[PDB]
């Protein structure tokens, strides 16, 4: 899984790999370095190699000649099960050509010595924490460092790993074709010492958890000329662990309720409407405040959108897109104009006051249900619009003040359900906004000197909706937004 993505190969290496070590049906994926958010799917057909462009400007993964997907792993999974949709006709993805690069692995710390490794395993480590580093004594070899224990009840065991003719081994037994093949093997049947102890490989040693106080120094680490690219691409490697089922969105009854038919909510965290149809392209996101991540409203799902807002007792909506961007509708206008009142099915919305601002426009909406009348509750709709059509803003100030205002409006309503956040697909800007809000709330309550782990938080959010935080630029922005937020204290 995920072994088919080669992060450090050129277009020349790609075709040479598929023609020397691949057969008709072999494929790989590589980051196109001409555009900053574009990838290439190279497949072997009839002895030649074709290249399909995959572009991601922050909203989704746009496979030209195909469909739009939340992750690269979900894209490849879709076509390995649905042979007959990737056409030039018919491009079959049969055999993934695995990569031997251990760069995107969580346990691999290339330029790391042995004495720094022990201090990390002893301070931040626990039982089963391991890492692999490049050897200082034998150039080309490696070292496996494990911590086993519960004063002397713990220790750190070193295991030499030497590379002989493009194959790796621990000095005996089997010789593996790559470090990850070796690590995955002893993660399954761990080594046993002479006197009993077993080198259990549980979790990789945590590198990314930092103290929120000294975040400006950590950005200096990831930004010198990359560290930011390493940390983000390693996170992307773990998306194959999140291929949860999405059957409810795939049903025939619900195909037209999705803006993009392959960007679907997870079944186990989807918002279920129980009052009748139950489907809406939305997921509940949990970090004492929760969020709802959803697509932009379709003209045929606006009534379902307000059914969700009423059911979940939401009082704050965060919209981070325009209704149309470039040329197509990213969202349908689902609110009445100022001083007007509209009916959306059994739900009734009045626009009481539009309060325009620097970076956004605040709309005070009165949501109610037809009939009894006293169901009226105020829903504050925050509409961000100083967001570029491509990339991220240069300064996080407009987003940071926007979140501070949303946070107080949510906290002043001690009865509110989740905070509805949406854009176009509901994974790109919606992911960046929710992650920043989750991280700031930690700094908000526990103050500074607290622990912050950005990729761990993104991976948790990604377990609840496919492909939260789309691009490295958004990943850069989250670090920049938290850095800017701690320096303003
Ligand atoms: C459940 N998932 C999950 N929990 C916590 C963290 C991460 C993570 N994301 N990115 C990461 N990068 C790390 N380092 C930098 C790149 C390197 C030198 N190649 C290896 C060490 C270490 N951890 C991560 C992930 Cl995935």
């Amino acid at each position: 899984s995920r072994r088919w993505f080669h992060p450090n190969i050129t277009g020349v290496e790609a075709e040479n790999l598929l023609l020397t070590r691949g057969v008709d049906g072999s494929f790989l994926a590589r980051p196109s370095k001409s555009n900053p958010g574009d990838f290439t799917l190279s497949v072997r057909r009839n002895g030649a190699v074709t290249h399909i462009k995959i572009q991601n400007t922050g909203d989704y993964y746009d496979l030209y000649g195909g469909e739009k997907f939340a992750t690269l792993a979900e894209l490849v999974q879709y076509y390995m099960e649905h042979h007959g949709q990737l056409k030039e006709d018919v491009i079959e993805l049969k055999y993934p050509l695995n990569c031997a690069d251990p760069t995107s692995e969580r346990w691999f710390h290339g330029h790391l010595s042995g004495k720094e490794a022990e201090k990390l395993l002893t301070e931040k480590g626990k039982h089963g924490s391991f890492l692999v580093r490049e050897s200082q004594s034998h150039p080309g070899d490696f070292v496996l460092s494990v911590r086993t224990g519960d004063d002397g009840k713990s220790k750190v065991t070193h295991v030499m790993i030497r590379c002989q003719e493009l194959k790796y081994d621990v000095g005996g037994g089997e010789r593996f074709d790559s470090l990850t093949d070796l690590v995955e093997h002893y993660k399954k049947n761990p080594m046993v010492e002479t006197l009993g102890t077993v080198l259990q490989l549980k979790q990789p040693l945590n590198t990314t958890r930092i103290n929120a106080a000294e975040i400006e120094s950590r950005v200096r680490e990831l930004s010198k000329l990359q560290g930011f690219w390493e940390e983000f691409e390693t996170l992307q490697q773990q998306e194959c662990k999140l291929l949860y089922s999405r059957k409810e969105g795939q049903r025939q009854e619900n195909k037209n309720k999705n803006r993009y038919k392959n960007i679907l909510p997870f079944d186990h965290t989807r918002v279920v409407l129980h009052d009748v149809s139950d489907y809406i392209n939305a997921n509940i996101i949990m970090p004492k405040k929760s969020y709802i991540a959803t697509q932009g409203c379709l003209q045929n799902t606006v009534n379902d959108f307000w059914r969700m807002v009423f059911q979940e007792n939401s009082r704050v909506i965060v919209m981070t897109t325009k209704e149309v961007e470039r040329g197509k509708s990213k969202c349908v206008k689902y609110w009445p104009d100022e001083y007007a009142l509209k009916e959306y099915g059994v739900m009734r919305v009045r626009n009481v006051k539009e309060s325009a601002a620097h970076d956004y426009t605040l709309r005070e909406l009165k949501l109610s249900k037809v009939g009894q009348g006293n169901t009226e509750r105020t829903v504050w709709q925050y509409h961000f619009r100083t967001w570029p059509d491509h990339g991220v803003p240069s300064d996080p100030g407009g987003v940071l003040d926007f979140l501070e205002e949303v946070h107080h409006k949510q906290e002043s309503i001690m009865d509110a359900g989740p905070v509805v956040v949406h854009c176009s697909a509901g994974i790109g800007r919606t992911g960046t906004f929710i992650v920043i809000d989750i991280l700031i709330d930690i700094i908000r309550e526990k103050g500074v000197d607290c622990d912050i782990d950005v990729p761990k938080t993104i991976q948790m959010v990604r377990s609840q909706r496919s492909g939260m935080v789309q691009t490295e630029a958004q990943y850069r922005f989250i670090y920049m937004a938290v850095q800017h937020y701690i320096e303003t204290l």
